[PDB]
DNA sequence: CAACGCATGAGCTAGATCCG
DNA sequence: CAACGCATGAGCTAGATCCG
């Protein structure tokens, strides 16, 4: 047969070999199979257990401390191929320091599909270089076989197989003293082979039976069914594991065995492609009854069955299993016993839940004051009750001031009761408020919800504060408020100003930020302002804030205050929040100009945008300079050592870029670039202070050498005077004439002739010339470098 | 007379001219006279007021935008001094931003005593440079005049006294164009003087009516008494304000009215040394009935009497107030209405109070930890008392478990009655340690503290734990302490492992209440072990720490943990906390090595102590080597262009003399405690010096000897350094022909090795004098003898 | 009679209807 | 019968009486 015998989950053994008495009559072993630590085992009990059938293994072979085995042909006498289907620690087969170990002996393996082979830290072994991995491994670049006994040659390496030349050496390749590594034609390379060079059919591997049979060769490549194998089996069937396929009555039974949530090594199966796969990944779900993966219009939903029906969160870990899941089918009670913040951490870990279905107790609850992190919940099934059929619950809470904000929030519970009890700090209109925008409307227990105890410590307000006068600057606003007193005008005690800038307007109200956390509001107070007896009157009490960063929005609300007492009045007044936005000013710098230079021409420069713009900044303002020449550097005797070498005002409105180039400028010439970020022009043209950089641009390859004719006059003295024409643009400036007279036989004899000399002489002489034909050759050495030199020009001096 | 006016207060005026009122009969203006910021005044309000007995400043006079003034001599005809005992914004007197000063008109100014004058902004001011304030103030340096109309020289500057030249000019020096700054002889200095040049008597200043007479001059130096003024006025009187004396019924008034306190513009004035001071200063404390200042042996309490009887504590700054009082003479109540973390400031704002004289009252308790903040508490008086005749309140605090440590506190309350409802975490034994330590055993009022509300949700704990073994390495340590079941061994949830370092023993003990802190316990949690049925069994659990520094003491205790329930038992054990050090390893490098080279032969050398010493390092373990010559320089032809050690213990510097003069050194330093059983020493730093040169070892001396050869080249034989500094590179030959100066040549390493001498090709006939100098690498040396030949024409 | 002048704008002297 | 050996010591394989 193909594989006569049966499958095999992937085990795994350690301390003992009892546990290796279940692979009696398995073949195909799926998962891996580690053998790992065992001590106390003698040597003598492995020479009468053995695994004839064993064949297949589709993930890796890890054999790990073992003391007592000395040659696992004993073991395993037929495996042959391994598939590599999961890699461990990026190796694929892996004998690691082993004791007694004297040679390997699996001398049957064919093929490694993927990965490569580990051996290390092994003082018994030999034969390890006689293997041939190229012909078995694909990729050999992998391999480390290091620290062995085999770093010295010393162990023999005798055998009785070709003695291949895969490497410039005849070297012999053999497994045991008893058996070579089998090598037939490379007629096909791994189409299963025979013992007389027969390749077998073309898709199978390995020992073979028969040539060219698709039905009785043993290990074969892309799947199996039931004798035969084909690259792609018919859709009766769709795939499993890589290595074979099966109708859906098998696999959709193994999603209902773990359906029953009893082993998270499992997955929930569902069909894609014709592979029963473990989960159809992102953008998709399932559906219900076909097993299939739908493609998950939006997001879709991942719902979260809850164990055991109910749970308690009370930390951040008990929750960090929750993120993620969306639905969830069961009962939640959230109980903080204290606790520090877990106010900006449950909206990364549960402020995405929108379903459940059981109920909500809130109890004990120490530094919670909002509900804000139940960010989308919608809908309460309350399908398990708590006793009394109640569906919310809360009870002994010591900060909880607000639920939720009902101006942008829906909530229904189906079914159930609410329940308030010993909720001190939260004022009666807002239950009231829960319970309209819920479907319970006359929904009571008699005793319900306790009246009573719940706001009775915390004074709720029921007036509101109007704002008069607000004024804008660059830096300072300006608050002034309606008047208020208290029907007593004596108790009270002023008010407080809560501000902090606001980038949005999802701006929450006062959530009442009281135990550690985040941000909170920061705040001023104000001295209660004085009585005049007067309606008209300068009773506005007003503030200034000062410290504010400009074209900025910013949040205000004013808030009253009074003292504690019998008397259940006075509550007080609560102004509701707006935006106001400070004004701009003079932005800030430019950043970067960078010049480059090119051409001679072209001088391109970038920038970068400003660090603090204050507002849509409307364009930029660039101007340059055209520098001049140092003019000290005029007079110096360049043949004396040192010499240099270097590298209204017009503009335009460049407008809505970061670069640009100018055009029509002179040559090598310095120029002193400026460039101003501004704002809106028209009104308050405002500008900031020019980032200052200098530029010179390239200079051209003509302007440094001059033509013209260069003529001679002969004294009497045979002092030659010679007469030419110096460059009317240099590049930057000529500094020295390379003059230069050259007899016929006798090498370029140089001189020189300053700038200040050329410029009193009008040319240059030369004193004491021996009578012969000279050849003078100038060349016109500028600050930018040398020139060309001119025409060698012949005259004939005599005897 | 001297001063016959009246005293007179220092006044601020703004906003109108009403309040100048007030001083038509007061002649010194002790404190300062600032009149600012009037707008709505005419400038013809003026010409008809003035005061014309006004005589001393003690510490500055400032005018400051004013609008209708145009010369300060219609109001202060007579001012004549300042004493400047307190300076405004550094200066003396200031007259800023003046809109219709035409002319100053200040023109009996003498002496100003401390200080600098500063006008500024006043661009309608003239005459400014004719003052010679070198004849006025003693320091002009300070002295700040910018800015004026006299920023050019542009007012007329004409004037009707000497015309000083102190510069370099005749200029002219007068205030107005009416009068001009009077200067007479300088026979005496500030000594008083009139206008006939007759100096008056020795202690006054200014103005004068009479010479040589202390009794009828007008400003003097140091005191005053009664028309007359000595320069140390005898203990009948007691100096006052560095400008007066009197005697003791005077000032002792003064401090009776400030006890009255109604201005916090007190001094509560005490007498020492002759000067009723404002306060005797620090190391001194007031006795109260002889008003002196005792020496103050130890800390004395400076003492802090509270206002309005009580006070309410809720913040950072409603406590901020009473920072260094001892003792409070009154009641005081706390209430922490949450606040995010107030345990660690609590200490450095109020942990150095002592007593109180009235009642405790601590109600809504939120965030607290314990009343240990409290460091010197030892009695309340209880002189207030609440209603019903309470002493100490505690009510409502959902958190409070500890109220002190009995064991290192005492504490006692006088009189009155203690309260302790609802306060739920705090177990009813506390109190009863509580009552106790306190002076009040049975004095209880039925009811009293509640029994019920107080300990129900929080089960305080009556069994310990012991451990059972310990064991340390160098990096973990290992615990175990003896098994525990509850009655129900179901009800069981495991414990917990509270650790941190302490490198003392004073450390704070776990109470159990939430206030946010930055450092705390921190703490793993451990499964509970494995039921067995034996009580020889292994039943005792285990737990591994590893992430420590080596060599600390290291503080840990184990808590239990149960479920909640409705039964009054399973309340759990805690054990008691225990110190445990790690053990020491191999040390860390040294560092900052660094060796100075001073001499040829002295190398000082000097390091730091070792980042992480783990233990006490016992000593030190050196080694130097000796570097080898770089055998590179061979060929360069420069005519171009074991190893020893020591044990050095119980110090940080340590130099290497008598060692061979010039070579370099690789020297090398360990740090290391313990040897013999467990030798652990650490890795080594390396250094690298260079020395000096010598003197007579890098010169050779030899015969310099010369072989004549018949081409005129005549040969040079000598011999090199046996021992030169390092090695000779160069050998600065020459030679010298009468009349010719020192001839130089020059030879390389291999020039003389290859020829084993030196030549000279195309030599003058005649009698030279060649000399040679070693030039080694590290310099120059000295030369040889001038060798003399004579080779003939 | 509804910003600017007869100050500056958070560096021991007031604190933006604070001034008319 | 009271540290070492027949591992390493917090880098998908156990977690310091974890194995005797």
């Amino acid at each position: 047969h193909l594989y006569p015998g049966e499958v095999c989950p992937g085990m795994d053994i350690r301390n003992n070999l009892t546990r290796l008495h279940e692979l009696e009559n398995c073949s195909v072993i799926e998962g891996h199979l580690q053998i790992l630590l065992m001590f106390k085992t003698r040597p003598e009990d492995f020479r009468d257990l053995s695994f004839p059938k064993l064949i297949m293994i589709t993930d890796y072979l890890l054999l790990f401390r073992v003391y007592g085995l000395e040659s696992l042909k004993d073991l395993f006498p037929n495996l042959t191929v391994i598939r590599g289907s999961r890699l461990f620690f990026n190796y694929a087969l892996v004998i690691f320091e082993m004791v007694h170990l004297k040679e390997l002996g699996l001398y049957n393996l064919m093929n490694i599909t993927r990965g490569s082979v580990r051996i290390e830290k092994n003082n018994e072994l030999c034969y390890l270089a006689t293997i041939d991995w190229s012909r078995i491994l694909d990729s050999v670049e992998d391999n480390h076989i290091v620290l062995n006994k085999d770093d010295n040659e010393e162990c023999g390496d005798i055998c009785p197989c070709p003695a291949t030349v895969i490497n410039g050496q005849f070297v012999e390749r053999c497994w045991t003293h008893s058996h070579c590594q089998k090598v037939c034609p490379t007629i096909c390379k791994s189409h299963g082979c025979t013992a007389e060079g027969l390749c077998c059919h073309s898709e199978c591997l390995g020992n073979c039976s028969q040539p060219d049979d698709p039905t009785k060769c043993v290990a074969c490549r892309n799947f199996y069914l039931d004798g035969r194998c084909v690259e792609t089996c018919p859709p009766p069937y769709y795939h499993f594991q890589d290595w074979r396929c099966v109708n859906f009555s098998f696999c959709q039974d193994l999603h209902h065995k773990c359906k029953n949530s009893r082993r998270q090594g499992c997955h929930q199966y569902v069909i894609h492609n014709n592979k029963c796969i473990p989960e159809c990944p992102s953008g998709y779900t399932m559906n219900s009854s076909n097993l299939l993966c739908t493609p998950c219009l939006g997001p879709c939903p991942k719902v979260c069955h809850l164990l055991e029906g109910e749970k308690t969160i009370d930390s951040v870990t008990s929750a960090q299993e929750l993120r993620g899941c969306t639905v969830i089918n069961g009962s939640l009670i959230i109980n903080i016993r204290g606790g520090n913040n877990l106010a900006a951490e449950l909206e990364a870990n549960l402020g995405l839940i929108e379903e459940i279905s059981g109920y909500l107790k809130i109890r004990r609850s120490y530094a919670l004051v909002s509900l804000s992190f139940f960010r989308k919940l919608r809908l309460i099934r309350g399908e398990t009750l708590e006793i009394g059929n109640y569906s919310f619950y809360a009870l002994d809470n010591q900060n909880l001031r607000q639920l939720w904000d009902w101006s942008k929030h829906n909530l229904t519970t189906t079914q159930g009761k609410l329940f308030f009890h010993y909720n001190p700090k939260l004022c009666l209109s807002e239950i009231h408020k829960m319970e309209e925008v819920s479907g319970t409307k006359g929904r009571q227990e008699r005793n319900d919800i306790a009246l009573k105890t719940n706001g009775d410590k915390a004074s709720c307000e029921n007036e509101l504060l109007k704002f008069s006068y607000i004024r804008t600057s660059f830096d300072k606003i300006l608050l002034r408020w309606e008047p208020y007193w208290p029907p007593d005008f004596r108790d009270l005690l002023g008010f407080m100003l809560f501000y902090k800038e606001a980038p949005y307007q999802n701006v929450t109200e006062f959530d009442g930020q009281d135990a550690c956390g985040s941000n909170s509001w920061t705040v001023v107070d104000i001295d209660p302002p004085l009585r005049s007896n007067d309606p008209k009157s300068q009773n506005h009490p007003g503030w200034l804030m000062r410290g504010l960063k400009p074209w900025t929005q910013y949040a205000i609300f004013v808030k009253t205050l009074v003292t504690f007492s019998d008397e259940r009045r006075t509550y007080g007044a609560k102004s509701d929040i707006i935006y106001v936005q400070t004004d701009a000013t003079n932005p800030s710098v430019p950043l970067d100009p960078i010049s480059v230079s090119n051409s001679s021409s072209q001088i391109i420069l970038k920038w970068k945008p400003p660090s603090d713009p204050n507002g849509n900044i409307t364009h930029y303002l660039v101007f340059w300079e055209r520098q001049a020449e140092d003019s000290e550097l005029f007079e110096l005797d360049y043949c004396l050592k040192g010499l240099k070498l270097p590298s209204h005002r017009p503009f335009e409105k460049v407008v809505n870029k970061e670069s640009l180039v100018i055009s029509g400028l002179r040559h090598f010439t310095g120029y002193r670039i400026e460039l101003q970020a501004c704002n809106q022009d028209t009104p308050e043209e405002r500008c900031s202070v020019a980032a200052y950089v200098s530029a010179r641009t390239m200079p051209e390859a003509k302007a440094d050498d001059i033509v013209g004719p260069v003529t001679h006059e002969i004294f009497e003295n045979n002092v030659v005077h010679l007469m030419w024409q110096e460059p009317k643009e240099p590049n930057g400036l000529i500094v020295l004439y390379e003059v230069s007279y050259r007899r016929y036989g006798d090498e370029e004899l140089h001189l020189c002739v300053s700038r200040k000399h050329f410029a009193l002489e009008r040319g240059c002489r030369l004193r004491g010339l021996s009578p012969g034909n000279y050849s003078v050759r100038i060349r016109a050495t500028s600050l930018a470098g040398n020139g060309s030199w001119t025409e060698p020009t012949y005259f004939y001096v005599t005897d």
